[PDB]
């Protein structure tokens, strides 16, 4: 399973043909114990960002807010609405508020069973940062610019 | 059994949450194209000004979000309308149909299903004739012959 970036146009996703903080909106936090699947928005101020970090459980993301940039293992992906990102099985990811004053908005949809995420180490950092696009957007704590 | 529920938004903030002729169809993240790992697919549907989605009901759910112009749904006895970007939870067994409202402008929405799911069942006669007792819901449903 590789990570998909689908861009958006005209209500035209690349890559499909055409055939004829947070809020929770549906799941069980929200009274629904009858999906597979959990439907939550995330609202990330300017700047902001979402922890770096893994796990087994897949994302599927649409952007319909604002900007942002998404890590997505060795690559930067720049996002708007309604641009849709698949975060595969173990890929690392964090997603980036990058406009100027308007925050970034976005659905994400996991599996109501899912695992607890993963924070990266010095060696999975390191690999990842061999990249300098990659070193140059991800933020944790000891890792900033520079 | 569980409730359907109508999310509406406003200013990226939904009611109900707290922060703390047929459809044209473009799956985003499912299985033909191989993600078969979510327990989830992910599909846009749009449907043309005027058009409608077919009258049934299934054992699984819908979360349908609206992202394109504007709609009026039948849920079981309700007719509710939709503009972006509300969302829509339809429960277990509810009778649903979307329907495209306005003159030129699509309707297009955003709608997420359990991988795992049986097929959808229409109504006969009998289940139009109990669904028709709502004045309503007898105006907007549309069934085919
Ligand atoms: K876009
Ligand atoms: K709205
Ligand atoms: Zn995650
Ligand atoms: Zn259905």
């Amino acid at each position: 399973e590789a990570s998909r970036v689908l861009r958006e146009r005209d209500y035209r996703w690349e890559g499909t043909e055409e055939e004829a903080r947070r809020q929770t909106l549906v799941g069980r936090p929200a009274g629904q114990e009858a999906p597979a699947f959990e439907t939550r928005y995330f609202e990330v101020e300017p700047g902001g960002y979402t922890t770096l970090e893994r796990h087994e459980h897949t994302h599927v993301v649409m952007v319909v807010r604002g900007h942002a940039e998404v890590v997505l293992d060795d690559r930067v992906e720049p996002l708007t609405p309604l641009d849709c990102v698949y975060i595969a099985p173990h890929a690392w990811h964090q997603i980036h508020a990058t406009g100027a004053n308007e925050p970034l908005g976005f659905l994400c949809i996991v599996d109501s069973d899912r695992d607890r995420p993963q924070r990266p180490d010095a060696d999975d950092l390191a690999r990842m940062c061999a990249d300098p696009a990659v070193a140059r957007r991800i933020r944790t704590e000891g890792h900033h610019h520079h």
